[PDB]
């Protein structure tokens, strides 16, 4: 059978990369396909240090974001990682399949400096593991990811395939689903992804900015001194980005916004870009500002979402038990 | 040091290979006694940290089935202690990665224990984390081990206040119990200690060990060529071991086997020795040959005592939760 599964980290606020990388994949998915499985994985928030009380309200704001949406509780199964036991258990599995070096070398860990490398967690070294874990807990199909996951998905296809190898075909190789908008640059640093957890708010458009917040961040782009817009991503990485953001919320190619912004400068159609952006924000901003207010629904989301998904998850760990020899 | 209200004993130990000795000696035969001193024991067989090397399932299978059957032979009472599988509690893990994000990579390369097997896994790299968590999820006071254990012991200690620091205080700060024979030596090479690991057959000595292989293995037990027989650690290791043995299994004290030894050269010495191990031995070994006959029982006593684990382990682990923001 099918299965689309996919996650999120509950920490910092959804931004437009999420949305453009993944999140609208996740809507769209979830008519597509009989069965889809969407996690706020708090369990991979925690490899960098979390304040609690941060962690736990990011956990409701994170599940008043997704509803917002449009992710339906009735059509997925939205879930709380922390809450199904089986993810570590499978996890621990699937880390004695897998040396060291393979970890260390994965661009995500070997980009960080020496000193990096000496501060950041095992956790944090070992979360492709635990993601590999979250995915094939499920025996799932289909895993929509931004670029940045990409490598991640191969060693997630390369476990599926070494358990396979030793124990018969149990897991099916999962496929990664990838968009256009599969790295939405920053901001202020066309060369870097956007990211929730860059300390700089000016290079990061969020979900609940305000339109005002949103136009000033679009004024403040990076671009380059050329008038003229062009897409050119080699070129010009700003501009290309921002054209593509544009494309990408308004349902047009990159030719046409192009097209229509003949006689307009840079800095003019950034704030045209901000403006569109600012559209198709609008009514998640609404809904989410609904949703806030009731905690308790969002708890209870949460809760029966994590008892699905638990219900699947100890089936497949019981089998993963028997074949390994624990039972 | 250890100032905690309630006490709690927990130990572990590996379901594969053939107890020997050193195990017997370093913490089995403590285990036993332990029961009757502490009101709350438990011991696991740690089948999560077997994988770290790779098995057949069937191997795997029938390797529990058989230290159940050892253990209960040696003593272990399930009415007394909890024994249980430790795969079958769900928290170990769960507990397991949280511990993993409070600790960074340079900790667990410079371990002892990972150095020697890898001059290599993600699981064997982090299976003294994994060791706290065991240790720690059931706020365990005093752990009976090994020398060789002694390092993770103390990044076990410091995982605990690691996390107290952080979340207030919450684990106790565990304890080693270490007997006299922490590292009982192997027979042909007595700079180091014995192990289920071996591949030579004649280094160790195993309690399902007939009495004539016995003798053996004791008779081409490396040695000096001084005839009397002396404790000296320094200066002559191997009959030291032997004599540590001695006085182990008889219940004299060293003093007393070296007085007695007078006038025995070390070749009789030594047989002497293997007939005390022989006697020790053999009502262990009869009641596991009993035992072995009747696998339904074993498997049996394994899961109640799991059912009791995972009942403390569970009200444990909630609370561990909504420390760190997840509940
Ligand atoms: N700039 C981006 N463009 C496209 N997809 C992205 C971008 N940033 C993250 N994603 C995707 O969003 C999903 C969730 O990732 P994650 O929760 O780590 O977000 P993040 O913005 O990278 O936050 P953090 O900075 O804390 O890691 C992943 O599939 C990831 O590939
Ligand atoms: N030679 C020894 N002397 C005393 N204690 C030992 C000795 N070897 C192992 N132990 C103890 O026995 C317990 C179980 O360890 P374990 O199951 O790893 O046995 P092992 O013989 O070391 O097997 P392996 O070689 O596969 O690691 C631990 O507390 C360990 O410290
Ligand atoms: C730091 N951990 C982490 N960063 C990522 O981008 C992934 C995401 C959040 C992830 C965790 N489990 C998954 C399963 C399927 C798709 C994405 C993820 O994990
Ligand atoms: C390979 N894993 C491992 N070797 C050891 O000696 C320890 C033992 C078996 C162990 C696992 N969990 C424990 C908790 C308390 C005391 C010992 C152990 O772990
Ligand atoms: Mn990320
Ligand atoms: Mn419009
Ligand atoms: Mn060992
Ligand atoms: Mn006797």
């Amino acid at each position: 059978k099918k299965r689309v599964f996919s996650g999120i980290q509950p920490t910092g606020i959804l931004h437009l990369g999420n949305y453009l990388g993944a999140i609208e994949s996740w809507v769209r998915l979830q008519d597509e396909y009989d069965s889809v499985l969407y996690s706020i994985v708090d369990l991979h928030s925690i490899t960098v240090p979390q304040d609690p009380a941060v962690l736990r309200q990011s956990i409701l704001d994170m599940t008043a974001v997704l509803l917002a949406c449009g992710i339906n509780p009735e059509k997925s199964i939205l879930f709380q990682q922390s809450q199904v036991s089986e993810h570590t258990q499978l996890s621990w599995i699937l880390s004695c399949m897998v040396r060291l070096p393979r970890l260390q070398h994965l661009h995500q860990w070997k980009a960080k400096t020496t000193k990096q490398k000496h501060d950041g967690t095992v956790g944090l070294l070992t979360y492709p593991v635990l993601q590999a874990a979250d995915i094939l807990l499920y025996k799932s199909t289909h895993v929509p990811v931004g670029e940045d996951q990409v490598q991640h998905m191969e060693l997630v296809q390369d476990l599926a395939q070494g358990f396979n190898k030793k124990y018969g075909e149990f897991f099916p190789v999962p496929e990664s689903i990838l968009t256009s908008m599969k790295k939405v640059k920053s901001l202020r640093d066309p060369s870097a992804k956007m990211s929730k957890s860059d300390p700089d708010k000016l290079a990061t458009v969020r979900i609940t900015d305000s339109p005002e917040e949103i136009v000033q961040k679009f004024r403040k782009a990076v671009t380059d001194f050329t008038s003229e817009v062009t897409y050119d991503p080699a070129g010009r990485a700003g501009v290309s980005n921002i054209v593509a953001v544009h494309a990408a919320v308004t349902g047009l190619s990159v030719e046409e916004v192009v097209r229509r912004s003949a006689g307009m400068n840079t800095a003019r159609y950034k704030l045209a870009v901000a403006d569109a952006v600012i559209e198709k924000f609008a009514p998640i901003k609404r809904e989410i500002e609904k949703l806030k207010l009731d905690k308790d629904h969002l708890e209870k989301v949460l809760q029966i979402g994590s008892a699905k998904a638990k219900e699947l998850a100890y089936t497949v760990c019981q089998e993963v038990k028997k074949l390994v020899g624990f039972l």
